[PDB]
């Protein structure tokens, strides 16, 4: 179970180039999680909001136990992460996560691609403002695989959403045990925080999962 | 069990009162699902167009719809043994504006008439919802605890969107006042949180709304999540 982790975020937005890092910590028994970030190339040149949700289901508890993503951690094998973000105006972007434990310290790589972007849209002219809780339905479509469905939105500066479709795509080097398997599907609400500069992002995130839930699928 | 494919599924609103001294007077009927916690409503202005925001109506716009994980709500048993519940809401805005709505009920059998009395004080002139700028609400949880066994308390956190793509947040308490005592299975049983989503399609003389809600019992860490 895990107490503090890193992430090194990175790629391209538009083909503009950003690195970040930071350190944070949480409590993976209430799905709590804090994180600094701190550009290593200067100010950011496009909203950093686009870098939200995507700035660790470590710390994700289930109702009776840990997540799938919790006992392949303390496990050892691990778990790689690819999430495609599909936008209402025709841009993309793609992130691949990539985690070592040193200890009971989770170290993140984030390899993030977003291309399409208008340029006079909010994203490249940093005018988001705000996002919005989310339920994502999480299932197993095989026993090494989790496929996470979402619907993102964002409030740009006139006041109107910004919305987005989501899947997460979660490989398992090593099978999720049988009695993850007899509650599918899984749903979890999160609500996230971010305190922002053109350097500096702080971000919380508040997440919990919900098992044998009926009449979920229009509400989530 | 209780039985739940018998509830009422039909209601009508009257809703009125004044916003900042601006009289408004909508009544409309509506229908829903109160095994899935699912209602809708049409209301059209009686008094020609809002000069304020709609927005500011929502929430406001029937707990009667919704179940609890294993039969009736407290709202529902309280419907069918016909006895009943008021309700007094007040929200209090970060620019010190003051909005607060009483609820009374009666069903004329299988059909809610709901009277709605607002007022809202204190919004600023020039502000978003008297010079109707808002543009959404979020999805938002409450929490319900039962203070005594006539009366459970509800708090939520409640934010719009202005035309500048700001929150624009209030905090509010909702008192639910039972004419007979709730059961022993909703007083042992508590806090219960409650998710709700709403949808708004509206002109200046009509709005259409939709509400989708759900209560879990028996959650843990739900202390900072649900605000």
């Amino acid at each position: 179970l895990p107490a503090t982790h890193e992430l090194h975020i990175f790629g391209s937005i538009n083909g503009v180039d950003f690195d970040m890092v930071g350190q944070g910590t949480g409590n993976p028994n209430e799905g709590y999680e804090e994180l600094n970030l701190k550009s290593t190339k200067g100010d950011l040149q496009f909203s950093p909001w686009i870098l939200v949700p995507h700035v660790f289901h470590q710390y994700l508890p289930y109702p009776d136990g840990m997540s799938p993503f919790q006992a392949a951690m303390v496990d050892g094998s691990g778990y790689q992460v690819h999430r495609t973000m599909q936008f209402e105006d025709g841009a993309s972007l793609t992130v691949n996560y990539r985690y070592t434990y040193e200890g009971s310290h989770i170290k993140g790589e984030a390899q993030v691609k977003g291309t399409g972007f208008p340029a006079d849209g909010p994203v490249m002219t940093n005018s988001l403002t705000a996002v919005d809780s989310c339920w994502s339905k999480k299932t197993y479509p095989n026993d090494k695989t989790i496929i996470s469905t979402f619907k993102w939105s964002y409030t740009t500066g006139n006041g109107e959403r910004y919305r987005s479709t989501a899947r997460t795509t979660y490989t398992f080097a090593k099978p999720m045990a049988a009695n993850y398997l007899k509650n599918q599907p899984v749903y979890v609400f999160r609500k996230t925080e971010l305190k922002h500069s053109e350097t500096e992002l702080n971000f919380k995130e508040w997440q919990k999962a919900f098992t044998d839930v009926m009449g979920m699928d229009e509400l989530y």
